[PDB]
């Protein structure tokens, strides 16, 4: 009835904003979990970029790639929302810097370049996720078409549970070795776009790594995080939202509140 009470709370919250909220949370110290609509499908939006970064680091680890190799794209027509890659179009970027821009700034050019050259496209991204035991994740399209968030569309979706389980494996588990993992954790911690989402649901002095998504259609937006409370094992939180009408705007406050409720549920 802790879990029952939190379910009712998320249900009211999703009704209050005429939308749908999916949650999965884990306390890695007790093993307690909480889920609401945790097996239902929600658009990934840019949230997959967090996993794209992990896939890059795994290639470096397999010695298929060098973290400091220069990636040049001087002639490319860069995607909308390429703030970092545009700045370095002239000089190029290291792969590592390009991967962390994709994560930390949600950079679309970084994303597509990496998928084109190193990861084997949406199909390759999906393969990477299957390789770590994630059978829900699917990436079907490239940026920016993957953000359409059409009601009923299963392209470019996962479930709140699969996302949480995967971030657990990547950030805290053993897919990456201890050196490579440390880099990945530092990339998540440095994320710039999540101040009003999961980070807003915990104390400022806790350490948080996260990746957001904002589709910009159908009120669809999300966030996942690893949270290190002071003197406590880490928490994993995965929050996904959609809303009913195309023109609806996402709700950062709803995401933060759902995180608060999920965190209470496992405590
Ligand atoms: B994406 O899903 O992630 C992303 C975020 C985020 O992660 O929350 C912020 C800014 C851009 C992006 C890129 C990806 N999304 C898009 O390309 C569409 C997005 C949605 C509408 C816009 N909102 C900014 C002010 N309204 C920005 C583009």
């Amino acid at each position: 009835n802790k879990s029952d009470a939190a379910a009712k709370q998320i249900k009211k919250l999703e009704e209050d904003f005429d939308g749908r909220i999916g949650v999965f949370a884990i306390d890695t110290g007790s093993g307690n979990t909480f889920g609401y609509r945790s097996d239902e499908r929600f658009p990934l939006c840019s949230s997959f970029k967090g996993f794209l970064a992990a896939a890059v680091l795994e290639r470096v680890q397999q010695k298929k790639l060098d973290i400091n190799q220069k990636v040049k794209y001087e002639s490319r027509d860069l995607e909308y929302h390429s703030p970092i890659t545009t700045k370095y179009k002239g000089s190029g970027m290291t792969l590592g810097d390009m991967a962390s821009a994709a994560l930390q700034y949600s950079d679309n050019g970084a994303t597509n370049i990496i998928m084109e050259r190193f990861l084997g496209g949406p199909e390759g991204m999906t393969k990477f996720m299957r390789s770590i035991g994630d059978n829900e994740f699917r990436l079907d399209r490239w940026e920016l078409e993957l953000n359409t968030a059409i009601p009923g569309d299963k392209r470019d979706t996962s479930t709140p549970k699969a996302v949480a389980n995967s971030l657990n494996k990547l950030a805290l588990g053993n897919v990456l070795n201890a050196k490579v993992k440390a880099i990945y954790q530092n990339w998540l911690k440095g994320n710039t776009t999540g101040d009003a989402r999961i980070r807003a649901s915990v104390p400022a002095d806790w350490v948080v790594g996260d990746k957001t998504g904002s589709c910009g259609a159908y009120g669809t937006a999300n966030d996942y995080a690893v949270i290190w409370p002071k003197n406590r094992a880490p928490l994993i939180v995965s929050i996904y939202t959609t809303r009913k009408s195309k023109d609806d705007k996402h709700s950062d406050k709803t995401i933060a509140e759902a995180s608060r409720i999920a965190i209470q549920a496992i405590d």
